[PDB]
């Protein structure tokens, strides 16, 4: 059932092997497979988030020219998604950092975002994601970086697209109200800001263990974020979530999605972490046809597709 505006999967791989910059395609990183994206589209997903490294797209200086090969493959991936009618989220998977240093220049970040947005300005099914999971950095800077991204995107004439903004504390939903209240002041002339939060279900919320705290931990961890969105007249998306292929996690996943389904005045949907071609036996692999989550979790996501 078409419960949410957006329901889909991350398509990870282009950000793999980040210790090697620029690194080598086919050895350090790989782009998503359009054929397996088609399969997930056939299952009813309509949004695919595509991580990539800023340093690989725009080397040495974020204000510089794109790397032709890496950009060409980003373009190809985005077009493979949007040509089918689905939404493609362009996600610089960079944690608010560039060459492992916090991005402290909003002006530099705005130029980076004009450069990226210019490549996709006429495509209304592209979604721009300012940066993945800002963390351990100045709270006002996170606000200013998100605004600079919005400004750069709209300055390129990319005005039809939604913009996913992300907050501090790894943009966690469960930590949102404790640190990210200032994010309410972001402005967009297109009025298409979506607050992208992430929520994992293991004890520390890192999403590194297949064990979930309890059968209700997901719905508990997004309640205050839901109220924050409603109180501030904002819209949100869960841009990453996952749980292990086990009984407790299946119930936590459905409980949290069932809760968002009764709160769609603020929740636009949810995006699983993650599919992609190099996950192998990853505990959360949504990659068709043999990913653990593709085999064992996707059946419980049927009511939302
Ligand atoms: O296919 C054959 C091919 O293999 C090449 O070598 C591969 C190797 O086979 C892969 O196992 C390896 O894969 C690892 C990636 O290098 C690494 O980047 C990736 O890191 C993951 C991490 O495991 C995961 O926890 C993390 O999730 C977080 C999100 O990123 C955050 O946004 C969110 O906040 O929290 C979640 C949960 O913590 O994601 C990152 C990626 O973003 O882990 C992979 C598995 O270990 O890659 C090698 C290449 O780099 C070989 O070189 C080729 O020759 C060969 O053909």
């Amino acid at each position: 059932a078409k419960v949410f505006q957006w329901f889909g999967s991350n398509e990870s791989g282009a950000e793999f092997g980040s210790q090697n910059l620029p690194g080598v395609e086919g050895k350090d990183y790989i782009w998503p497979d359009p054929n397996t994206i088609d399969t997930l589209i056939s299952k009813g997903m309509n949004i695919f988030r595509v991580p990539f490294m800023m340093e690989r797209l725009v080397p040495n200086s974020m204000t510089g020219s794109p790397d032709p090969n890496y950009l060409a493959d980003l373009i190809a991936t985005v077009n493979a998604i949007t040509q089918k009618g689905a939404y493609a989220v362009v996600d610089p998977h960079n944690y608010g950092r560039y060459y492992n240093s916090i991005i402290s220049s909003p002006s530099d970040f705005q130029t980076f975002w004009k450069t990226v947005a210019s490549q996709f300005a006429s495509n209304p099914l592209v979604i721009f994601d300012t940066n993945n999971a800002y963390h351990d950095m100045d709270q006002t800077l996170v606000l200013n970086l998100n605004q600079a991204a919005i400004d750069g995107i709209r300055s390129a004439g990319a005005t039809s697209q939604y913009i996913f903004v992300e907050g501090n504390s790894w943009t966690g939903a469960w930590t949102w109200t404790n640190v990210n209240d200032n994010m309410k002041s972001l402005t967009d002339p297109s009025d298409k800001i979506i607050y992208e939060m992430h929520q994992y279900l293991d004890s520390d919320g890192s999403g590194t263990s297949a064990t979930c705290v309890s059968s209700t931990i997901g719905q508990e961890r997004i309640t205050s974020a839901t109220q924050w969105l409603r109180a501030n007249g904002k819209k949100g998306i869960i841009g990453e979530f996952a749980g292990g292929a086990n009984d407790v996690c299946e119930t936590a996943i459905t409980g949290m999605l069932d809760y968002m389904a009764q709160n769609t005045d603020v929740w636009t949907g949810a995006i699983w972490w993650a599919a992609g071609p190099w996950w192998g036996d990853y505990i959360f692999s949504m990659e068709p046809d043999n990913g653990i989550a593709y085999q064992q979790i996707l059946p419980i996501l049927t009511p939302y597709l």
